[PDB]
């Protein structure tokens, strides 16, 4: 009866295993597409599926970092989404802080998205009209050229400012969409989706 | 680019049918065990998963009512839950509902199950010392012996009478659970949990 008992709490955690890469994967499907309602759902199943997971291989950590860092970039803009237990943090901050803890190349892409992230967290208070917020959010991650710059443009509250405009929020976006290819390729021969696909191709 | 897009649309609802599956299998067996968190954690992921899927077979629709009975006899006595959009029907009255629309057997075993939830909706009103909702539910589900005992109970507001210790709680918990078994023991060989026994199996 507990020889049993063990054997399906042991399937089940493989189960849930195939379920996060799956939904991992689709998550990153919905965010490259722009399928906000997709990957509103899909990302309210990741969290459950999660939350019945105890033990994590060193990838599943890496595959539920992706899942929190995509949904903190999709609410990026959304100053009153409190994503850690000190409220003050924004989701760009958030959002920051998972991507210095992934185990990752830091390549050329990494750092780029790395200071898109850095310039949207100030841009984004800026435009809200928080100005002290900005100021608070930028002596926060900076923690000598383009911080220099950033401080300027907090004092002088010059919200739609060129150089927000050089390095967009959309330019963030499509960075990240980059990297976001890369996963889903990844991704793809996972076993739910690979066994899924399979189906489908067979009924053609 | 359509085609593509179609043909993943295709494998994500074939892989969400099969989490649908799995997920039924993992809080038949919570709700056997007694296993009270975990059921709960496990209900979190089927309604997400759920809300994920559109089009439903006769099976998947089948599956889904399963979920959301078990769901109801398990808040039986919570009587602040509101299942319905009418705010009025009680937990074990919305059980009721989904009881009698199941497409299944109505042997022996479905008429007890019946009559002893009947019992109980009744039951649990008195035991929170509202009688007045005791005869509101009444109403609503009769809708002559079996009938007229409990119209007599009511009136006297005989919160402790032996007829509820005699077809009782337990007892509507025990003879569900003996249909659980049977849904566990069908549902055993599904995808999902099959795939995921022969992993663990092969590690030993
Ligand atoms: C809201 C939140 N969603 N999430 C989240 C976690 C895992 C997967 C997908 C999303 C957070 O960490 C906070
Ligand atoms: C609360 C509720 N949970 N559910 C539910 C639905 C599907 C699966 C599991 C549970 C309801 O219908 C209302
Ligand atoms: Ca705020
Ligand atoms: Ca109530």
């Amino acid at each position: 009866e507990e020889e049993d008992a063990g054997l399906v709490a042991e399937a089940e955690a493989v189960a849930a295993g195939w379920m996060l890469d799956f939904l991992c994967l689709s998550l990153c499907r919905a965010f490259r597409d722009g399928r906000s309602e997709d990957f509103r759902r899909t990302r309210n199943s990741a969290e459950a599926i999660i939350h019945g997971l105890s033990s994590l291989t060193a990838c599943q950590l890496r595959t539920i970092y992706i899942c929190q860092f995509l949904t903190r970039i999709a609410a990026g803009k959304t100053l009153d989404a409190q994503f850690e237990n000190d409220e003050r943090i924004t989701p760009l901050e958030s959002a920051l802080m998972i991507w210095g803890s992934i185990e990752k190349e830091h390549d050329k892409l990494h750092e780029e998205i790395q200071n898109l992230i850095k310039i949207q967290a100030i841009a984004v208070c800026m435009e809200n009209g928080n100005f002290k917020e900005a100021e608070e959010v930028f002596e926060r991650i900076f923690g000598m050229p383009f911080k220099s710059k950033l401080l300027m443009i907090i004092s002088q509250k010059d919200t739609f400012h060129s150089f927000f405009q050089h390095f967009s929020y959309n330019h963030m976006m499509e960075k990240i969409k980059s990297y976001v290819n890369y996963v889903l390729s990844e991704k793809s021969s996972t076993f739910l989706m690979k066994a899924a696909a399979k189906v489908v191709e067979s009924k053609r």
